[PDB]
């Protein structure tokens, strides 16, 4: 299960950055709609921290060993992080969040195709659990910015 | 018999029916700013809407009424006029649609409080006057958010 | 484009949730014989769970690009679910074989679904239908053993 | 100038003592299929009951009157007839005592709410509104159970 | 009261009026303590309720036919009513539900020797646990009224 | 036109600012036995004043009308007299003040009561009745803690 | 030499103690759980609603006397029975294998069976636990009773009866 | 001693109740685009101040004063000024001017945790610095929502 | 040979998997019994929970579950012994652990054969039942020392 | 009458009360491998503890008697013996004398049991026995965790 | 270098234990009118008090010290002295015991917090202040009670 | 570090490696006391994060830019990580917990002192509060360890 195990770490990188990035988004912004999106992040991080716990302990339970320090995260991560800007427009943040969750859902596809493919079925759901709610909050952030989904 | 009353909580079954298929469509259709707090919101209203719907129609069978119960009667017998679904409507749109929706239930339910009220059917007219409280304090909330005076 | 299909049968299902609620509701309303206070309150949960499914299905077809039907019109010509004007003399086992009906309707709907969302590899749909179908189905076994009958599915 | 108000509220006080009487007799003495469902719904009846029990006795007392307040009081003021509890009646005979004790308490109601408008207690008269909705409601569900229409 | 079951429905018939007369109170009841003690017999009238019908239901269990019109109460209760009268005094009202009390703590250790002689376990596990919050109520209310129990 | 209504409850939201000021005062400088019980009551009445205030205020604004918004506007419209904290006053004194306050609101819940009703204001009437049923009973209580009568 | 190894018909089932009656409904308890769900899977009919989920409180109930009689056989030094095999064996009750053509009625019947079983079962180690002085053996033997003779109670009034302890 | 730990005290409760008002004014008086999200937020912040109002308040009890108590004393000891409530006036005005009251407010709390920990008043200068601390953080939001720096 | 006899199997396994968990809650003895004994009767919910799941799919698939005691014990390929209290914490943990395995093993199988069949409902059950039988060996097997080693 | 009943009421007053602080003592001063599940569960034994020491001395009350009321009445009554405080007590000997504590409270409570039985009073019977009851379950546990049978 | 704090930790660790000592006398020792408010009202007090008792306990402990976990240490090291309990006590008198408790439990904080102050034990501080706020504010309510002024 | 901003952007940096610490021994953990020991890292992750959000929210609110990256994160933090490794005990494991929360407890005594110094009484509570409880951590798991709290 080399693939599914890659994949689920690939994740668990990704996943620590996409935090990250979403953490910079409730701290820096600034503009009409920060009451109700600067809360909406935390809900974002508690999601996405579900699942780096769960795709970390699937990993786990299947010998791997998950990415588990800053560095790691970091140089495997696919995600590019910049400095924290509060010139940046509402619109512009949530385009970035929108940015991060597609790139989420690609990577979820990738590990719901792998698990499939070596019939490793429960990190199949894990992945495709995770897809499911992205791909919903890309439906809504993008409607939130005037647009459609655009899967 | 209590006649118009049971007419006009009929009237109300169709409408709120319909009612409802509107709030659904802008829950769905909605776009632009203000998606995150409007969306949810319109989940709000049609669990409302859906309360009202129910209690009125028991009022009407307790009554020795038949409710309308099907889409073909709800869509023939309301006041309502529905349009297919829109993306490029915008929030203020949007929220004006609602707001011309609710002005309709809050003289429906003007209409089966006066009617009730005449009938002596002071439970139907309660049922009324309740409900159109509501709604009309949301017409003046969503009135307030598109920058204007309620004009009820 | 590739999931033509998978939208088409998630609009289907979104009018024939809204007939589907449309027909317990009745059921709620003019139920008449022993066993009302029982139905009654079930019907809500029936309708409850309905509402949940028909929200799903069709905001997963907005976000797939879809355009949800969202009219009654709509929802009625669209339908493959008959509906009858409400009459209290239908009995209490003849309103829970209507809603048995239903429900078989459904679960074959959701069936499809499942197969022409699976074809098109669209998994995040293929599960919705699938935990519908699950719950639809375990709701035939119950009305049909209230019924004194085998789910027959 | 309150007089009528206070002497129907005191008969309420009076005939819902009874009616929870009757209501605990058919929850006790209740045999034959759907007494798992009946045994407790009589409770929810009793709890029902209660509250506008204590509602129109301490509404009476706020208008300066003094409640019925022994069981001889209520026994005898009552318009309600109590019987010697008996096994052999049927589930359908019992809910349809409940019915006709409903059917009474709607009436009772009624009269309330048309005395307590008529010397201008509007509080009393919404006391009476509000009761007689889902007493009312119950009798629709009731005669529904006994697969009849409400017959108001 | 010969047995188990005529106890049993001795206390149905007194925990009735019991009831009767704690509502009584909690309607006529004037003066200083009014915003405590008017609530506090709601509080009693549920436990009394509750005895009521456990007990009466214990009868029916055991083949009983448990008294059930204000007549049937009334008359087979050995407590008494008396017209309700707002210038009866707040300690006079607490004094009058402390008799009440007293008189049910010895209904119930008849009922516990009663079911107890005739083996009836359950019974008198019933009668038991009653008489002891019964007990605990009469040291409060006394206390209150600046007694010792006196049980 | 709806200008009676319109007026009673901006006198409401006036009278209602200056009886949560006057419960605020009992409730800081009450002494006496009674305190333990009496204090936390005073944030009880708090509450639902305000709740009373927020609502017709609401109501008003939904109406068409612009509610007093300052504390001037609350101290010179109201008829209620405010003086300055004692607390040397009695529990008893304390208590027969909320009293007073209260008698006045249920006379002026009539009033708008009477004047909703004249003009065909179904909710508003209804927003005065609840209130007027509640504070009524509330005078009830008090006065049996006070050793009285209602005497309403 | 060794000690030599007794082979003996390990007979017991002679409800003398505390212990042994505790040990004895941990058994019929375990059974009665099977048979209760049973009825549960197998249950067809008018009222299938109502009771369907009434077996399932019925089931929480007896689990909780199973494990706090067995605890309590375990506190007096003892060891319960802790295997199907052992359960089946030693339980007076009998089961058969399920069938869904059985009325509603003939469903409750079954359970009524059985709850007047355990109802004497309990009472014998009330009886025996108040001989030997176990006075918290006792009282649960007496909670676990009243609330199954309610049952007893309410199921006889479904199917229209006295309860008839 | 004590003696301007027992001044502030009663400054900010004269403050606080003045803040309360504008409050309610602005949540009132709300018109144009955010109003459904700020709308309810005019109620948490409305309790928050509450909250400080009554434990400051208390605590100068507590300490053998007499706090302030009628609108009137309000008034004219806030240094805080209203105005008539204004339907016209933007949402981002509106979300101003209380960032103007609560700029005052952490301001007035600095200089009651400063009196009260030159005297001594431990107790008292924690309140201010708890009250401080959250009122600073909703200056950091509302500027957010404003497109500026908190600027403290 | 279907989806309605690895449903039936489970019904039987899982009734004595409760059992044996149910021995080991009350056997148990040693250091970590305050956490063990209680995480016993999680384990036990859970397994019932499956049980009455599994049991009720094959009731709506038109099967007829297994229900006596005697159809639990002879069906099912665990073995139960007779209780004692000299095994050790670690040792009933690594009972439990088998038992675990075991049933993994049986939802694979269950999810083989209801993937074949084209019975999704059945295959979903099986895929959620397993996904946290193996996550509590990864737990149990980490409480001793151990890799997962599924 | 009651007299030994009281006599062990009072007595068991004492001992709670010392048991009471040698649990807290095992709470402050555990160190060793378990502290993080033992600690919290000394504060689930000290709640348990606490609640049959008010109910005992409340029963005592009850039945005319004088509840000792202080430490030193406490410890000169009290059968258990306290030493200092030692961090270098191991685990397994805290729980140990835990459990020793827990025999003597069993034993305590059967001669409850026996008295109240002999003289008649079946509520005071009734409370030992069930505090028994839960004894006894702990010293079941206590001793699985040390590898033990309960021997009782 | 924390050995002052250290002290005064553990000197209210011994003072707190016989303080919930006195409550729990007064608890069930009292009699009188107010009985029914000020019973419970010592299970509050008590809860509060043994709060205070667990964690500046653990404070000592997470400090290196050993806490006082024994009556006679308790007893020996109080500045509080217990009697015996009395029923003939006036709730007034009972209630005026409390506050004596209490104004030595704040001078005790008071201490504790200028002797944390002075050594830069910042968290211990924290501690005091906090206890402090809450046995002054009950000092007030106390007193309110019993008709007088705080008086700290 | 010169002043109150500078202090709370160090903590924002030591609690995002802290947490990344202990969500390493959340997954690594295996012995004895796994089954305690791995919910209660949850605990203090929560806890952690808590004091991360507050913090940098201070810093935000008196004007400043927190560290939002986990390059600034890795690069400002004085605590260090190491691969995970599940061979290390599980008293090595809450050994390295003791003395990330020994560091914390230091940096946050630091945090006091320098806004204590600025006069910046908000962040002075701030830093109080969290070592506060730190604290307590270290005595509960040092107790755990057998050892004394040796702060
Ligand atoms: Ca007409
Ligand atoms: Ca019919
Ligand atoms: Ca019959
Ligand atoms: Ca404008
Ligand atoms: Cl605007
Ligand atoms: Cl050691
Ligand atoms: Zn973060
Ligand atoms: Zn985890
Ligand atoms: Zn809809
Ligand atoms: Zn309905
Ligand atoms: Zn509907
Ligand atoms: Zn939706
Ligand atoms: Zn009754
Ligand atoms: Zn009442
Ligand atoms: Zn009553
Ligand atoms: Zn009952
Ligand atoms: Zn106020
Ligand atoms: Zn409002
Ligand atoms: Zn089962
Ligand atoms: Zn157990
Ligand atoms: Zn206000
Ligand atoms: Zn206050
Ligand atoms: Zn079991
Ligand atoms: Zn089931
Ligand atoms: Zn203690
Ligand atoms: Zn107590
Ligand atoms: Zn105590
Ligand atoms: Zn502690
Ligand atoms: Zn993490
Ligand atoms: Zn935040």
């Amino acid at each position: 299960l080399a693939d599914s195990k890659a994949v689920l770490n690939q994740a668990v990188a990704d996943l620590s950055v996409a935090h990250s990035i979403l953490h910079q988004v409730h701290w820096y912004m600034r503009g009409r709609g920060f009451m109700i999106w600067h809360p909406k992040m935390d809900e974002y991080m508690e999601e996405i921290d579900g699942y780096l716990d769960e795709m970390s302990e699937r990993l786990i339970t299947l010998g791997g060993a998950p990415f588990s320090t800053l560095k790691e995260f970091s140089e495997n991560s696919q995600l590019k992080e910049v400095l924290g800007d509060y010139n940046v427009t509402i619109e512009e943040q949530l385009a970035r969040v929108v940015e991060v969750f597609r790139y989420l859902a690609a990577l979820f596809q990738k590990g719901f195709d792998v698990s499939d493919e070596e019939g490793d079925s429960v990190t199949n759901d894990i992945f495709n659990v995770a897809k499911a709610s992205i791909e919903k909050h890309i439906w809504m952030l993008q409607a939130e910015l005037g647009q459609a989904p655009k899967l």
